[PDB]
């Protein structure tokens, strides 16, 4: 995925453990997250390169199957929305984890059999006050709310 190499104003304190996801506070591991400035927190992978004739680490934004985590996500994306996490959702293209950072996953847009979140969809709804719009399989569950009060 997109890389980017460390800066010095970079102050990683949170390492994730790949197949067990324990979180430990820590400077330095395999699977690291980092928060450029200005943007959101990422999962990222430390990955060997060779820059300006040297060999190096970089941080890549990589895929992470977390289902051997066995912990839901707060939050995830895929297509262009971000919706809540509620029991029943498929895995998306990306997870967010209440600790404070996104995990590029091994999802799609399908949220759930028959139902893609995609901005160009037929269904309006919200998720505790969050709009989102669904595309529908051709009865079918719609997985959130009126927009209606
Ligand atoms: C999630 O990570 C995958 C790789 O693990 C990313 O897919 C690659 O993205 C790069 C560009 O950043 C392409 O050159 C590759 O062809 C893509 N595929 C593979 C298999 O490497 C993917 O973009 C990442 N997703 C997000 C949302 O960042
Ligand atoms: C992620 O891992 C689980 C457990 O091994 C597996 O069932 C699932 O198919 C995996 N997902 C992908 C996209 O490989
Ligand atoms: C979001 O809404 C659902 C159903 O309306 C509810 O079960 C859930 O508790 C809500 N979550 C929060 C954080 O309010």
């Amino acid at each position: 995925g997109s890389c980017h190499i460390r800066q010095d104003y970079y102050n990683i304190q949170l390492v994730v453990e790949e197949k067990t996801g324990v979180e430990k506070r820590s400077i330095m591991g395999k699977w690291s997250v980092i928060t450029r400035e200005g943007r959101e927190p990422k999962l990222m992978e430390q990955i060997n390169i060779v820059s300006n004739n040297s060999l190096s680490e970089t941080y890549c934004y990589n895929r992470l199957n977390t289902s051997s985590w066995g912990r839901q996500p707060a939050r995830q994306r895929g297509c262009g929305q971000t919706v809540p996490y509620w029991p029943g959702d498929n895995v998306l293209e990306e997870q967010y984890y209440s600790t404070g950072y996104w995990v590029n996953a091994t999802g799609g847009c399908q949220l759930r059999e028959g139902v893609w979140l995609s901005r160009k969809g037929n269904v309006q709804c919200q998720r505790n006050g969050s709009s989102l719009i669904l595309q529908l399989a051709i009865t079918m569950e719609i997985p959130c709310d009126p927009v209606e009060t």
